[PDB]
């Protein structure tokens, strides 16, 4: 029977999800004794491969039911590593992680999309010995001292599969530890894998993106009036198909990204930025047809902006890269609500100097008041007092509460910026750095827009049992002295 | 060693008469001023203090500077090609110095009434002043993250370490 | 015997340096018992002198496996003075 009422679903409301089934909530609530019950009796057995509405079994409602604490994690873990255990006994010819959702997704698929990073970890890294050696993924291969050489089963991981755990956590997941699942074993190393053979793809793109920026700014720097002439057109014509060529392939990225668009530029505002530099220049170009002046107006922004866009490239070297995140620090999250109160100063301000300096015994228009007003802010806000003006005592006031109130502003600012930044939380700085590289590659191993490469497999087709059990496996080799002495 | 090979170099461009031994020379001598900082490791006072003045190595104002030269030739280049047209920005060194003004406190803004496109040139300054302040910011913040941490004190006996060499 | 080969040399990679020879591996896994018996056995006794391709003697291997942990320390510690009082039994003539 399926509890599948509004009480009963996942939703931000007053719920209690566990799956929907008497097994999954026993399984939920770590009744185990009612587990083993409801699944041995010979009434009516239980079945682990049972569904609710969403598809989700037993072992994917103890995913769902994941907090990331460590009781509630060692909790989730034994209740799922025992229901494999009883699978192995109960339905052995049936893969109770093969089976999919109705959003297509096996558990470790979930974990990784729901972001539940300590049962991925657990399931990714599982290891057994004797009657349950065939449930595992990871297999140790030999050990001596301080290195285990172990294999990993690559199986729904590696990208060369559609909807993968890689493709999952990079464009699917929202959760903010998506950060800490991309340097998991064996997901760190089979993405350095993956970046090692592609790095020089990666910077064959950056040169491109040089070259193409480079002849925008020789030409929008050589604009007539409104050899070299010809010289002149022909960049004109490179810029028109280098524009042309980046919107074709920033179009087909949001294309591809459509089905999660709202979350595919999220940490990743650069698709926006690079769409946005294409957008602009070939505007421009057709404005430059019609022979209108605002065409000089949209390439000089197209150009600034693809200068900004070379920023992008900072992520292929780690020393630029980890900066190119440290300084993401203070997000426009504080900045924006700042703007809010000392725009309300700038604007109060500068249509009550306008008004009061309109005699005389300059301030001419709100856009030259608030220009004088926001000089302060840059140091260079002039005090004087005015001697042309009529209460011109009252405009020096005025001016001398603006800079007091703006400065208390200002400190106020950056002191609550402060208080929200430097509290001596642990550098995650280079994961998300490995998150870049990790989004990076995963674009790059589909190729490009018109020319759609084919993948390979990584790892090796190795037999690691009986259930031959044959998988695709990546070899990896942890040396870990620290680790290793605490045995001994 | 630089000092004194730019001092040798100066001594033997002013045997050659040429002009550019004067560069040489001055270049010479306030590198030459910059090296009496090396004696402050004479004292404890001092030197513990040219120790704890070590704090901001380059390893992020270089990797910062990256980041704000591209802001800052950027905006050169725009504001060079956009100011061509009447209704100065005359070349990338002149735009480059307005801009580097900015970040010193000597940054000139006007809606600059003899341009043709004088509200855009404004909109590309005041947009440079906004990515400009939000990129010291977060440097400033970035350096304070890294610097102020509570550690312990070692200045001292790094100051020892150069009194050892 | 030294075992010698890429695996055993130190270096960034993948690898376990020791030394090279039984008596260093027994020292740096703290094997006091095997390390007694390699130095004292009848048949062919570990002489504490011996050296690896590096030249490096069992103290030697000893200061390479140490990282500065206390307990990483006092393991290293406790084995390093352990050779030496072995040392002073087994080959007093030497330093
Ligand atoms: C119709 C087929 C044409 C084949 C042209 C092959 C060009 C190969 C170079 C290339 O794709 O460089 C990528 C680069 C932008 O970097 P990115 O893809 O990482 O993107 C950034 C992601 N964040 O791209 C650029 O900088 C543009 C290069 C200039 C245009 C090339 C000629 C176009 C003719 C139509
Ligand atoms: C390919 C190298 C294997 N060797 C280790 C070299 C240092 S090994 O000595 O043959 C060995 C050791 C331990 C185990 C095990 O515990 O499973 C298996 C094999």
């Amino acid at each position: 029977l399926r509890a599948c009422g509004r009480f009963f679903q996942k939703h931000q409301g007053t719920c209690f999800y566990f799956g929907e089934l008497p097994l999954s909530l026993a399984a939920c609530t770590k009744q185990w004794d009612v587990v083993t019950y409801l699944l041995e009796n010979p009434h009516q057995p239980a079945s682990l491969e049972a569904t609710d509405s969403l598809g989700n079994t037993v072992l994917h409602a103890l995913v769902m039911i994941a907090d990331n604490s460590p009781e509630n994690s060692a909790l989730v873990i034994h209740m799922y590593d025992g229901l494999l255990q009883m699978g192995a006994r109960l339905c052995p010819t049936v893969q109770l992680e093969e089976i999919s959702n109705h959003q297509g997704l096996t558990p470790l698929k979930l974990a990784a999309k729901e972001g539940k990073i300590e049962i991925f970890r657990h399931i990714l890294q599982r290891e057994f010995s004797g009657p349950y050696q065939p449930l595992s993924r990871k297999f140790t291969e030999w050990c001596y001292g301080p290195v285990r050489v172990s294999l990993y089963d690559l199986s729904s991981v590696d990208s060369w599969e559609k909807n993968s755990v890689l493709e999952i956590i990079a464009f699917h997941c929202k959760s903010p530890n998506r950060h800490r699942m991309v340097v998991l074993e064996p997901l760190n190393k089979l993405l350095q894998e993956k970046w090692d053979r592609l790095v020089s793809r990666f910077f064959f793109n950056f040169a491109c993106y040089l070259v193409y920026m480079f002849i925008f700014t020789v030409v929008a720097y050589h604009q007539p009036s409104l050899f070299g002439e010809s010289m002149l057109l022909l960049g004109h014509i490179l810029i028109l198909l280098g524009g042309i060529y980046l919107l074709l392939g920033q179009l087909w990225y949001f294309w591809r990204r459509r089905l999660f668009i709202w979350i595919s530029f999220m940490d990743s505002y650069f698709e926006i930025l690079f769409l946005l530099q294409a957008l602009l220049t070939v505007l421009s170009q057709v404005l430059r047809f019609m022979e209108t002046e605002w065409y000089l107006p949209l390439l000089v922004l197209s150009l600034v902006l693809g200068w900004l866009n070379l920023l992008y490239y900072t992520r292929g070297f780690q020393h630029t890269g980890i900066y190119s995140v440290m300084i993401q620090k203070v997000i426009l999250r504080d900045l924006l609500r700042f703007l809010l109160v000392y725009l309300v100063f700038l604007f109060g301000f500068a249509v009550a100097l306008v008004s009061l300096s309109r005699e005389a015994r300059p301030y001419r228009s709100i856009l030259d008041a608030s220009l004088e007003l926001f000089k302060f802010t840059i140091g260079m806000g002039e005090l004087a007092f005015q001697e042309q003006l009529r209460f011109r005592g009252v405009v020096l006031l005025l001016l001398l509460a603006y800079v007091l109130l703006t400065y208390v502003l200002l400190l106020n600012m950056l002191i609550a910026l402060m208080s929200e930044t430097v509290n001596h939380v642990a550098d995650n700085s280079w994961s998300i750095w490995k998150l870049q590289k990790a989004i990076s590659v995963l674009e790059m191993e589909n190729g490009y827009w018109w020319c759609r490469r084919k993948k390979h497999r990584e790892g090796r087709l190795l037999k690691v049992g009986t259930r031959p059990d044959e998988r695709w496996c990546f070899r990896v080799e942890e040396v870990n002295w620290a680790a290793w002495e605490k045995t001994l």
